[PDB]
């Protein structure tokens, strides 16, 4: 009834599928994803109640030493839908068929209910991201002619990679009320093209719905990549990146109670 993964007990790379009907196709996949920590004292644990659907993350890390300080952040504990292109983990039991080419995909709303509790000023975000790859089912990383798109709906103490490009309006729903929100658009070249959308009014807790194609359309429009609409939207990842190279302790708790992808009857890109 409860799935639990724990670092370092389960190794340096704990993760697991959420497969509530036991049908061998996960609905979501969870990873502690401390991808830039070489060593730390303490623990991180992610637990998922299969009946309530609550995902609860508890992290108490100290003495943190990074694998490569140029990566900046320490990790990105997360839950995702689709095929994460950095490894062989996937989740495809859901209404949106990911991966799909961006030219063939419907737009969709993403709704998340959550609450974040970083401790003592830990730098952090709550970031949704997708990878856009040239092949349909990538599992071995990302090339220079591909894109990473992130959407930050909370942040404290972190800035996206690269340079600020512009600000856009995106109509979103926050705590049941439709609102016009502003996102800063950032672009970088970090081994691949990176585009990030950082909300100007961070939301630390509640229920937020965003229209995914508002973001992908802007990422396509500002892209320097050729043949953008032939890329595959591999996945939708939701997690909290945390830490900086001068962060040595990172205590954080959060909860996610619902994630829903709702198809729209319109193209993803407009
Ligand atoms: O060899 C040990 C172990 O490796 C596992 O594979 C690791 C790769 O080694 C590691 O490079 C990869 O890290 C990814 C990570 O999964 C992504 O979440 C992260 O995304 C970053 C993004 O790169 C940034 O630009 C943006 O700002 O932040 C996001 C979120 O922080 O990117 C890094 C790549 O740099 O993770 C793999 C595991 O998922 C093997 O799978 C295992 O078998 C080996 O034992
Ligand atoms: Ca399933
Ligand atoms: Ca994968």
């Amino acid at each position: 009834k409860v799935l639990k993964i724990r670092y370092p007990d389960d190794g340096e790379w704990p993760g697991a599928p959420i497969d509530k009907d036991g049908d061998g196709n996960p609905e979501f996949y969870i990873e502690i994803n401390l991808w830039n920590i070489l060593n730390a004292t303490g623990f991180a644990e992610m637990t998922y109640n299969l009946t309530s659907g609550v995902l609860h993350y508890v992290q108490q890390l100290d003495n943190i030493v990074l694998r490569d300080r140029s990566n900046w952040v320490h990790g990105y504990p997360e839950i995702f839908y689709g095929n994460k292109p950095w490894n062989a983990n996937y989740a495809t039991d859901g209404p949106i068929p990911l991966p799909s080419k961006v030219s063939n995909l419907t737009d969709f709303y993403l709704t998340i209910s959550y609450k974040l509790e970083p401790k003592n000023g830990l730098p952090i975000n709550f970031a949704i991201e997708s990878w856009l790859t040239r092949e349909a089912w990538r599992t071995t990383g990302i090339n220079s002619d591909e894109q990473e798109v992130m959407i930050w709906i909370y942040y404290d103490g972190l800035q996206p990679a690269g340079s600020k490009v512009k600000e856009i309006v995106v109509p979103i729903i926050v705590n049941g009320t439709p609102v016009n929100a502003t996102f800063e658009v950032w672009k970088a070249n970090i081994g691949w093209e990176y585009v990030a959308f950082r909300i100007k009014t961070p939301i630390k807790e509640g229920t937020v719905t965003i229209p995914y194609g508002a973001f992908i359309s802007v990422a396509a429009n500002i892209s320097s990549l050729p043949n953008y609409t032939e890329l595959y939207l591999e996945d939708v990842e939701i997690g909290t990146e945390f830490g900086t190279p001068s962060t040595t302790s990172a205590h954080l708790e959060w909860w996610i109670t619902n994630i829903t992808l709702t198809p729209l009857d319109r193209p993803l890109i407009s």
